[PDB]
């Protein structure tokens, strides 16, 4: 009557045959899994990845958080803690919090104190966590290579739900990006305590996501499905508006705790699940998520990419332009380098960028055409590739160019995208250039290559 829990979310159970390739396995539950936003998967009884590390030697700097709703929060980017210390005062305040054992804390009752807390103005509750991405002082939970290895460690070593290996698996089309995107292809790590919470949010470029619990207390989540993204953010504008003032960076977005119940009384389907340790939760794209940790606990995520996603990749960089937001990388470059190597590529792979192509070249024809007719009759060749992002900005709309841009002589270094012509200068159109990457000449080759390769 305070807290009404949201259904639960599905839980899988795959046998070994099933679980050996984890892209063929997300891509049979996806048409279950993407009505929830979220899911849980179980391993097979056997898989048991070893996790071993000293507690005295992993050192973090903390990040301090405040438990209100609707309060604005920054993504994320002094002191010290190592895991020892940091499981003391973890332990120690859960302990003191309730007058009880840890364990003898029923679930069911941290999460509706969770959600009583941040609501009371009067409580002002603050608590700590680590989140950084893989390092010297702090590493990822999973066996990599180095110091020798036991014979368990390699096995799971070239397993796929090794997370270290999706930001290099060849299903994962974020694979073959050269752009060292480090906040986005690499795993990060999560130290919890009890209440520290992650607010609602998607993934950068509605990508997938996928978080394994090594050890420790459980983790609760709420998931929306993607198809309700845009119902969930007018409610949010509704309720806190200040969250939706223009970011100026990237580092700089807003994002909040809010409960359930608010989204689900506006009709906004809403799930659950608690994650225990050994278990994976999975987040498909546009599916926003949040949570919070039972108690202290250690967990380690990463961003991915199918062939599936592809139409959802482009339609975000669309939605990005619309609202002036920063992009993590170029989504046409990308494109284009997977057709640059059509022939080593993976034969599903290779008909279904093809397909993508096919769009953005017939996109890029007509934007072309406009432009000319604007008056833009200069061009030259310009290697995109080459300029750090921060120099390749549409100065209106902040795109990441890459098939093309607008330059004037008068603005030296600045680029509008082709849909901000009018926005660069107040010089008359044939002062204007017209900067390409490839001539479409150069382009139906390229996708021809592919259409080739897929047979
Ligand atoms: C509070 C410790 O972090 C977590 O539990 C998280 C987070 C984040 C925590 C802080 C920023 S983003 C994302 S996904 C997950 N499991
Ligand atoms: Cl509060
Ligand atoms: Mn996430
Ligand atoms: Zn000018
Ligand atoms: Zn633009």
């Amino acid at each position: 009557s305070m807290f009404l829990p949201p259904p639960e979310c599905p839980v899988f159970e795959p046998s070994w045959e099933e679980f050996a390739d984890p892209f063929a396995f997300i891509h049979k539950i996806r048409p279950i899994a993407e009505q929830t936003g979220i899911c849980k998967v179980r391993p097979p009884p056997d898989w048991q990845p070893p996790f071993a590390c000293d507690v005295d030697k992993l050192h973090f700097t903390p990040r301090i958080q405040r438990l209100n709703e609707l309060e604005a929060q920054t993504r994320v980017k002094a002191r010290d803690y190592t895991l020892r210390t940091f499981g003391e005062m973890a332990d120690a305040f859960k302990s003191d919090y309730f007058n009880m054992p840890v364990h003898m804390v029923p679930t069911e009752l941290v999460e509706k104190e969770f959600w009583r807390l941040v609501s009371t103005i009067e409580e002002d509750v603050t608590v700590e966590y680590g989140a950084d991405i893989a390092s010297k002082e702090f590493g990822s939970g999973f066996p990599v290579r180095d110091i020798k290895l036991s014979p368990e460690e390699e096995e799971y070593l070239d397993s796929g739900w090794n997370l270290n290996n999706m930001p290099v698996m060849e299903q994962s089309v974020l694979a073959h990006i050269t752009a060292d995107i480090c906040g986005m292809k690499l795993p990060w790590l999560y130290v919890g305590m009890c209440f520290s919470s992650f607010c609602w949010h998607i993934e950068d470029h509605w990508s997938y996501s996928i978080n394994y619990l090594h050890w420790g207390e459980p983790k609760t989540w709420y998931g929306v499905p993607g198809y309700a993204a845009e119902q969930l953010e007018n409610v949010m504008k509704k309720l806190a508006p200040e969250l939706f003032v223009s970011q100026p960076d990237l580092l700089h977005q807003l994002v909040t705790i809010m409960n359930p119940n608010t989204l689900m009384t506006h009709e906004v389907p809403v799930y659950r699940t608690n994650q225990c340790a050994g278990e994976f939760v999975i987040t498909f794209p546009r599916a926003y998520h949040s949570g919070f940790n039972q108690g202290f606990n250690f967990a380690e995520a990463v961003n991915f990419c199918t062939v599936d996603w592809l139409p959802l990749g482009r339609q975000c960089v669309e939605h990005y332009r619309l609202l002036h937001r920063y992009c993590v990388f170029s989504h046409d470059e990308m494109i284009c380098k997977m057709a640059s190597k059509a022939d080593v590529l993976d034969v599903v792979v290779a008909s279904t960028v093809q397909k993508d192509m096919a769009i953005m070249i017939e996109d890029e024809k007509a934007l072309r055409e406009t432009v000319r007719k604007l008056g833009v009759i200069d061009s030259e060749r310009m290697d995109f590739e080459l300029l750090p992002d921060d120099e390749r900005q549409c100065v209106k709309c902040k795109t990441t160019c890459f098939m093309s841009a607008i330059s004037c002589s008068c603005k030296p270094g600045l680029l509008v995208c082709l849909h901000h012509v009018k926005e660069l200068c107040s010089c008359p159109p044939y002062k204007y250039k017209l900067r390409y990457r490839y001539t479409l000449d150069d382009l139906y080759p390229m996708m021809n290559a592919l259409k080739l390769r897929a047979e």
